[PDB]
C-alpha cells in the first residue's frame, strides 16, 4: 500500500510518525548511533541500521583528496544506508568550524576569536553561507558549528573557538546559524530545527553548556558557578540559537558544579528540551558518554544508561558501535530505558532528516564540487581576516610618525619571523589535521606571499626567518614586517598556564626592531604575554588565527583599508590576574575589551 513517510509532499511531523511506527528496536537504536568513517563499511552500515557517520579531525579519504573523492566516499556510505529495509538515509557530520577545514583546498576563514573582533554579525552570516557551500561541495550535510562557548579564561585550549568573553558578542555571532542552514520562515517557532534544502547544512550549537567557564580554563573540566551566572553568561546564546532554528545541539565534556553535562537530565531534558522547547536532536561529543566515569570508559553500561536517560538523542560513539548498540539494546530489553525515550530520540533525529530534505536528496551534487575553495569565498575570508585585525600600537611615542599604513613603494623591505611564511601556523588548529600543522598544508597565501603580491614592482622584498641584529642593521631596509606567535593546537593540547609565545619569537622581534622600524604581526588564538613584544615594536597587530587568506593582513598593513577590529577579549597584564573579564571588580587590563587603534585607508 501507500507509504506516507516516502511521500515528499507530506508534512514533516506526519512523515516522522509514519516512519517511527514501522521501525524495529534495532532500526531505532541504529538511528541513534553515529560512527567514524574509519570503522564504517557497507555491511556495518546496513546490518546495524546506522543513522549517522562523521569525520573526526583529520579523518579524510586520502591526503589531498578532491571534492569529488569526498562526494564518492559519502555516497558509497549513503548507498549502503539506502539499501536497508526502510532506506533511511544517513547524515554525515564534520567539524567545519572555520570553513570546510579538514579538506584540502577548502577556504580557511579566521577562527572565531578573530570573527568576534570584527563585531560584524552579517560578515559571519556570509561566512556561514560560504561554509555551507564548501561543505556541500564534499557531499557532507552537517557541520559541528557554531561553538557558542563564552571563554572566561584564555588559558583554555579552545579560547580561539569562542567569539568573545562577552556573551552579548557571542549572541550576535549566532548569525552563523542561518548562514549555514538558511533563514527561517516568518512563521517560525523558536526551538524547531530548520535547514533550507540541499545547498545548506544542518548546524550544531556547541558545547552545551558552560564549556567556556571551566576552572583555570582546564579543558573538559568543572564549571563552578551558581544557576544565575550559568544563565547570565553561558546560556543566553543557546536561546538565540533556538530562535534561529539550529538543527542540533552538542553536549559538553565539561561538568557544572561537579555534574557531568553528558549525565545532566535537569539541563538537557528539563532546560534545553522542556524549557527552551528544542525540537532538533541532541548529540554527544566524541566518547562524551565514556568520559562520564573516571577512568573514562570504565563502566560503559552506566555511560549508556546515564546519557540516554539524561536525554541525549544521538551518540558519537564513534568507534565501538557494537558495544554501544549491544548495551543500549540490553537496557531497553530489560526495561531500564523506556521505549518512550528511544522513540523521542528517534523522532528528533528523523525530524531533522526530513526537515532538511535528506530523504529527497540523500546523495551528493557533483555540480557543487567547484564551490570548494571558490575565489569569491576566499575574497570573503580575506575581508574577514582584515576586519579581525586589532591594532594595539602604532608608534612608540605620542610624537612619532605612525608606522602604519606602510608605503607599497620602498627600495628594500624585510619580512621576518617564524609566522611570516607558514600557512599552517596562520591557520592554527582544526586545519587539515585535528591539531593543525606546520607549513604549506593547503591552498592559501602566507604573509610573505601577500607582501610580495602587494608591493610596488620596484620594491625588493627580503625574507629571513630569524635574522640576527647585524643582518638587519646592514640590510638597507626601509622597514620590516615581523610575524611571530603560537603554534597550532586544539582542545587539551592548547591548555596553557603561562601564555608565553614560543621562541624564537620575541628574540626575532627584538633583533629586527632594534635595526629598523618594524610592524609586528602577532598570530595567536588568544591574548598572550605581550609587554616585551610591545616594548620592542613600532607597531603591533593582533592578527589572531586569520586562515588561508594572508592578503587580509597586508590589506590593512599597506593601507588599502583602515584598521577597525576591536578586542573581543580582555588583554591581561599577567596570567596571575586570571580569570579577569570585563565587568569584574578590580578589572586591571593591559588593554580593555573593545580596545583597538584605527587607521584610514591609502
Ligand atoms: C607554557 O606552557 C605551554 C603549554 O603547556 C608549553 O608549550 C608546550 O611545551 C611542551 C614541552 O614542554 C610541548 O610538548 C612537547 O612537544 C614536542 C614537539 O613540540 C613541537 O611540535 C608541536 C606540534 O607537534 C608544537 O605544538 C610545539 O610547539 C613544538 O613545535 C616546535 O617548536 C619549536 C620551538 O618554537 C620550533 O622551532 C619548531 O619549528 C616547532 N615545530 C612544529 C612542528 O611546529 C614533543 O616532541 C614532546 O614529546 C612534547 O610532547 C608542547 O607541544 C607545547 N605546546 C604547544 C601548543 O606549543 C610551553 O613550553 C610553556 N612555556 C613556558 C614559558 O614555560
Ligand atoms: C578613518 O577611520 C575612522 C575610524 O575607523 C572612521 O570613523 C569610523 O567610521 C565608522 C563607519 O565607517 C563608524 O562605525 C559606525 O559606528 C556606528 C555607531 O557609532 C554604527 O551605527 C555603524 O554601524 C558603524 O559601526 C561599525 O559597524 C561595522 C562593525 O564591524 C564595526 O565594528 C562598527 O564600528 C565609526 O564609529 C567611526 N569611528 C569614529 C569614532 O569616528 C572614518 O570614517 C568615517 O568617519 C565617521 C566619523 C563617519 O562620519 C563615517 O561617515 C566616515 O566614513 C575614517 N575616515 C575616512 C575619511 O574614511
Ligand atoms: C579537572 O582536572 C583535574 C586535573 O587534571 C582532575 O583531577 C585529576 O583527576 C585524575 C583522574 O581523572 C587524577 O589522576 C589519577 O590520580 C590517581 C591518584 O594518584 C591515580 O591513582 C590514577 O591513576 C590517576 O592518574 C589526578 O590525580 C587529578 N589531579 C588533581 C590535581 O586533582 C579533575 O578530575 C578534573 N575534574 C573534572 C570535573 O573533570
Ligand atoms: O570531532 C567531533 C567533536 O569532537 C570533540 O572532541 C570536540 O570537542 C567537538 O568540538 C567536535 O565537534
Amino acid at each position: 500500500d501507500y507509504v506516507l513517510y516516502k511521500d515528499a509532499t507530506k508534512p514533516v511531523e506526519d512523515r516522522v510518525a509514519d516512519l517511527l511506527g514501522r521501525m524495529t528496536l534495532a532500526e531505532k537504536i541504529g538511528q541513534m548511533t553515529q560512527i567514524e568513517r574509519l570503522v564504517a563499511t557497507p555491511d556495518v552500515l546496513r546490518d546495524n541500521f546506522i543513522g549517522s557517520l562523521l569525520s573526526g579531525g583529520g579523518s579524510v579519504p586520502r591526503k589531498g583528496a578532491t571534492a569529488k573523492e569526498w562526494q564518492d566516499m559519502v555516497d558509497g556510505f549513503q548507498k549502503a544506508c539506502m539499501s536497508t529495509r526502510l532506506g533511511i538515509p544517513m547524515i554525515y557530520g564534520i567539524d567545519a568550524v572555520h570553513g570546510q577545514n579538514n579538506v584540502y583546498g577548502a577556504t580557511i576563514f579566521p577562527h572565531n576569536v578573530g570573527l568576534g573582533a570584527t563585531r560584524d554579525p552579517y560578515l559571519v552570516k556570509r561566512i556561514g553561507e560560504a561554509t555551507a557551500l564548501e561543505v556541500r561541495a564534499t557531499g557532507i550535510q552537517y557541520a559541528f558549528a557554531p561553538c557558542i562557548a563564552v571563554c572566561r579564561d584564555p588559558r583554555w585550549g579552545r579560547c580561539y573557538e569562542s567569539y568573545s568573553e562577552d556573551r552579548r558578542i557571542v549572541q550576535s555571532m549566532t548569525e552563523l546559524i542561518p548562514g549555514l542552514q538558511g533563514d527561517v520562515p516568518k512563521d517560525f517557532t523558536s526551538g524547531m530545527p530548520f535547514v533550507a534544502g540541499k545547498n545548506k547544512v544542518a548546524a550544531c550549537a556547541k558545547h552545551f553548556v558552560g564549556d567556556g567557564g571551566t576552572v583555570d580554563g582546564i579543558n573538559e573540566n568543572n564549571t563552578i558557578i551558581n544557576r544565575e551566572g550559568l544563565m547570565n553568561i553561558h546560556m543566553p546564546a543557546y536561546k538565540n540559537a533556538m530562535d534561529k532554528g539550529v538543527s542540533t545541539v552538542m553536549i559538553s565534556y565539561s561538568s557544572w558544579n561537579g555534574v557531568k553535562m553528558h549525565a545532566n537530565q535537569d539541563l538537557v531534558t528539563g532546560y534545553l528540551k522542556d524549557t527552551l522547547k528544542f525540537k532538533g536532536f541532541v548529540i554527544s561529543d566524541w566518547e562524551g558518554i565514556d568520559r562520564i566515569t573516571t577512568p573514562a570508559g570504565s563502566d560503559y553500561s552506566y555511560s549508556v544508561k546515564a546519557s540516554i536517560l539524561a536525554g541525549l538523542d544521538m551518540i558519537m560513539v564513534p568507534n565501538k558501535y557494537q558495544q554501544f548498540i549491544s548495551i543500549l539494546t540490553g537496557h531497553v530489553n530489560g526495561g531500564v530505558i523506556p521505549m518512550s525515550r528511544i522513540d523521542d530520540a528517534v523522532t528528533r533525529i528523523l525530524r531533522v532528516k526530513f526537515t532538511m530534505g535528506l530523504f529527497e536528496n540523500p546523495y551528493a551534487d557533483p555540480a557543487m564540487a567547484e564551490q570548494l575553495g571558490k575565489q569569491e569565498h576566499r575574497d570573503l575570508a580575506r575581508e574577514a581576516a582584515r576586519k579581525s585585525l586589532v591594532l594595539l600600537k602604532n608608534g612608540k611615542t605620542s610624537t612619532d610618525a605612525p608606522l602604519l599604513p606602510l608605503p607599497k613603494k620602498a627600495p628594500k623591505i624585510l619580512v621576518a619571523g617564524s609566522h611570516a611564511d607558514n600557512l599552517g601556523y596562520q591557520c592554527g588548529g582544526w586545519t587539515i589535521e585535528w591539531q593543525g600543522d606546520t607549513g604549506r598544508t593547503t591552498v592559501g597565501t602566507t604573509i610573505l606571499e601577500a607582501v610580495k603580491a602587494a608591493v610596488d614592482p620596484s620594491t625588493v622584498v627580503v625574507f629571513a626567518e630569524n635574522p640576527d641584529a647585524e643582518f638587519v642593521k646592514s640590510g638597507g631596509f626601509s622597514y620590516a614586517i615581523v610575524a611571530v606567535g603560537e603554534h597550532p593546537y586544539t582542545e587539551t593540547k592548547g591548555d596553557n598556564l603561562n601564555l608565553t609565545i614560543p621562541e624564537p619569537g620575541l628574540s626575532t622581534v627584538q633583533a629586527v626592531c632594534g635595526g629598523v622600524r618594524c610592524a609586528t604581526v602577532l598570530i595567536s588564538g588568544r591574548p598572550v604575554v605581550v609587554q616585551p613584544l610591545l616594548a620592542a615594536s613600532d607597531a603591533l597587530v593582533a592578527a589572531w588565527l586569520p586562515g588561508s587568506e594572508g592578503q587580509g593582513v597586508t590589506d590593512a598593513l599597506f593601507g588599502d583599508f583602515g584598521f577597525t577590529g576591536r578586542l573581543p577579549r580582555t588583554w591581561f597584564k599577567s596570567v596571575d590576574q586570571l580569570p579577569m573579564n570585563v565587568g569584574d571588580a578590580h578589572y586591571d587590563p593591559l588593554f580593555r575589551l573593545g580596545y583597538g587603534l584605527t587607521t584610514n585607508a591609502t
